[PDB]
C-alpha cells in the first residue's frame, strides 16, 4: 500500500508544516523523517508549498537531469522552502541541521503517472 512519490512527499514536501523555521526545526525534523536512520545526511532542503504546485512545475517547465534529459524541471517561479544543512561538524548517530527560511525556485525529478516529483535535486537562487 506504499508508493514512491508519497515518499518524496514526506521526504523533501513539508508544507504540512508553517514557514518562519528557524528553531532546531531541520536538525530534528529531518531525523524524524527517517532520514538520519542508520546514518546522518550531509544536506537538505525541505518545501513550504504545496505539491499541487511543485507537479505543475513538471507541467509548466522543464530542465535538463543528471544523465542529461529532460527529466527535471524547474518551478514556473519561487517557492517556500526551508533550507537544512549540517552543522557543527554533526554526525551520525549525531545530526545538526541549520533551518534556514527562505522562497525561491526548485528543481525536481518527476516520474511515473501521474507525472509528479519523486526526487529532490536543489533549490534555486534566481531566474
Amino acid at each position: 500500500k506504499e508508493s514512491r512519490a508519497k515518499k518524496f512527499q514526506r521526504q523533501h514536501m513539508d508544507s504540512d508544516s508553517s514557514p518562519s523555521s528557524s528553531s532546531t526545526y531541520c536538525n530534528q525534523m529531518m531525523r524524524r523523517r527517517n532520514m538520519t536512520q542508520g546514518r546522518c545526511k550531509p544536506v537538505n532542503t525541505f518545501v513550504h508549498e504545496p505539491l499541487v504546485d511543485v507537479q505543475n512545475v513538471c507541467f509548466q517547465e522543464k530542465v535538463t537531469c543528471k544523465n542529461g534529459q529532460g527529466n527535471c524541471y524547474k518551478s514556473n517561479s519561487s517557492m517556500h522552502i526551508t533550507d537544512c544543512r549540517l552543522t557543527n561538524g554533526s554526525r551520525y548517530p549525531n545530526c545538526a541541521y541549520r533551518t534556514s527560511p527562505k522562497e525561491r525556485h526548485i528543481i525536481v525529478a518527476c516520474e511515473g503517472s501521474p507525472y509528479v516529483p519523486v526526487h529532490f535535486d536543489a533549490s534555486v537562487e534566481d531566474s
